[PDB]
């Protein structure tokens, strides 16, 4: 899976070890091996949420499977909790788009997962 | 909904009020309340469009519904118009990908919209 | 089509002419005119792959058609090869997500491709 967070919070406010925490928590939540988890955090962005530039985040999670109604509710609670605790972003200022990718549409290591 | 614009135009050429204009115009165009509109502008990017690096933009609009043939033509006229007027990007150097998101695949506030 | 690469490799390691190489190689690979190929390279990112901060890349290719099982395997070999040769990123530290876009969902030049 791949998790991306774009935020207006400054880089210096992203704590040390945040990418590793995201990797470990996503491996556990999605069931996927840590080897297959990629994470990307983009601070210092020019963004607004509801017209306000108070701290906010726009995120995405792409995964081959492990996406669905109940699972995405669970991921949203986990990820909003991490963003609130570590980046001090209110959960009502976070969107996370979820994508269930077909294995044929994910390239890796000179091939695809199909 | 969420609107993202990535552009090679420099940050100093993004005028004051641009995120607010996008928020308000997208609220009107999508019919969704502005409280629900998130916007993200990414200037100074390393980009080419058709092999050249005159001003260009790559954008996306994600929305739960309010996406379709006619609506997307209307969004493109509105958004290209704003990028031309405010960022001086020619409409023929803009791509906007549209995504009609299922409510279960949009997280917010510790849950999803489903 | 649109190709985006996000990577932790530094900007100075992206060779001169890389955007043009991606444009031309993608025009050939997809069969589409170079005028329609847009490319975006984002270096210096805060990213991890498999928990590791060694060089990695997260990429996407969006195209109206020219996406499928065999084509995506061929694109992945081409693109991993370019990232390995030009950016020194190991292919097993690259993801590429592929998207077959409906023409009605790709805006351009005040309208869509539909
Ligand atoms: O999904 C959303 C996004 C923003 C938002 C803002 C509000 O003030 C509210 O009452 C509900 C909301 O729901
Ligand atoms: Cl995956
Ligand atoms: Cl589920
Ligand atoms: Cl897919
Ligand atoms: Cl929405
Ligand atoms: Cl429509
Ligand atoms: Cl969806
Ligand atoms: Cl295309
Ligand atoms: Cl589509």
């Amino acid at each position: 899976p791949m998790f991306i967070v774009n935020t207006n919070v400054p880089r210096a406010s992203v704590p040390d070890g945040f990418l590793s925490e995201l990797t470990q928590q996503l491996a556990q939540a999605t069931g996927k091996p840590p080897q297959y988890i990629a994470v990307h955090v983009v601070p210092d962005q020019l963004m607004a949420f509801g017209g306000s530039s108070e701290p906010c985040a726009l995120c995405s999670l792409h995964s081959i499977g492990k996406i669905g109604g109940a699972q995405n509710r669970s991921y949203s609670k986990l990820l909003c909790g991490l963003l609130a605790e570590r980046l001090r972003i209110s959960p009502d200022r976070v969107y996370i788009n979820y994508y269930d990718m077909n294995a044929a549409n994910v390239g890796w290591n000179n091939s695809t997962f199909a």
